[PDB]
């Protein structure tokens, strides 16, 4: 018995996790729109290669992150990207987001990924703290390039 | 026809491979055609890829390797460019051109909002082509790696 767990999300859980996959959304500059999110959050759910992991409080879903699997040919390994992050503001700088990604990186070396890798706007400097705080080193290296096509 | 970009298929991996393992030595890995030829048939069996090759006269003289993305923000999928190579023998001859034209029109028929990449940013060549595509170097995101070996 528990009252507070960081698990794998269900289908069961989709219809609450899509309030906060939509406050995350609005974070990002998208208009509120549950139902489209909920469609959306279901069909990345039901996709082979992602996985959702949940932090609930007290039968509250707090918070989510969002990996995927990604393939890396110059090493021939596979490894996680951790796409989507998000805490409830009522729950904000508890430790949720810290619970989520340990738990991430913990399912991440089960799976012997090489890394967890992500992308987060230069202009997010609290996600550079927490991820700083978690291990995560920014990268130098690479620049990023986008064709837009619609 | 004499050249062509297509996809790949299971006929075109044993040399395919060749080229894979010479793109990842082109980023530093060792030479190794069984480990390149095994994980280049993983990722050719993922049913979210997508290889095109462009090949000369019944040689293939370079690949294009996308993959599915998903755009939380836009609930709707992109693609990203992952890996780009032209065997040096047949460069500055189009075929990387050809090949991200061939790209991007497969994005646009299945409806994709972008075509992202990196690329590495001392790699001079990769951003004059990758410009000369239509692509934007964007800098308002940084990646983050948190390296487990
Ligand atoms: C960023 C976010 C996920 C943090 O969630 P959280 O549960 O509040 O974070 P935690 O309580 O686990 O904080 C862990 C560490 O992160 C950093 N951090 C979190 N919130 C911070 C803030 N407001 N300012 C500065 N650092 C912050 C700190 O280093 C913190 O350690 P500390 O509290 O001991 O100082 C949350 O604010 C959020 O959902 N933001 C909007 C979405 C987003 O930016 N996601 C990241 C991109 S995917
Ligand atoms: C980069 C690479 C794929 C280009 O392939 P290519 O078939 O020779 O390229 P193209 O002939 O289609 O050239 C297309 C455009 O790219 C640019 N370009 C290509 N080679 C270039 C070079 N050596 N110097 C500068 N610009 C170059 C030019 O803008 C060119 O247009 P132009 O020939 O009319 O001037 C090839 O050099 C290669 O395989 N490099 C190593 C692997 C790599 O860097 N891949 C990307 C890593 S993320
Ligand atoms: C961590 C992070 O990547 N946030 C942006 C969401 C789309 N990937
Ligand atoms: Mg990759
Ligand atoms: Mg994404």
């Amino acid at each position: 018995h528990h009252h507070m767990i960081v698990r794998r999300a269900t289908y069961e859980d989709l219809s609450q996790l899509a309030v906060l996959f939509d406050e995350y959304r609005q974070f990002y500059g998208a208009s509120s729109n549950l139902e489209e999110s909920h469609h959306f959050l279901k069909q990345r759910f039901e996709n082979k290669e992602s996985v959702f992991f949940i932090h609930i409080k007290d039968e509250k879903i707090t918070g989510f992150v969002l990996l995927y699997l990604g393939f890396s040919s110059v090493a021939c390994s596979t490894y996680y990207i951790l796409d989507d992050v998000y805490v409830t503001p009522l729950f904000r700088r508890q430790g949720s987001a810290k619970q989520l990604i340990d738990t991430a990186i913990l399912f991440a070396k089960q799976e012997n990924a090489l890394r967890i890798s992500l992308e987060t706007q230069s202009n997010n400097h609290e996600s550079h703290r927490l991820f700083e705080k978690m291990g995560f080193i920014r990268d130098s290296e690479f620049q990023t390039f986008h064709c837009f096509l619609k």
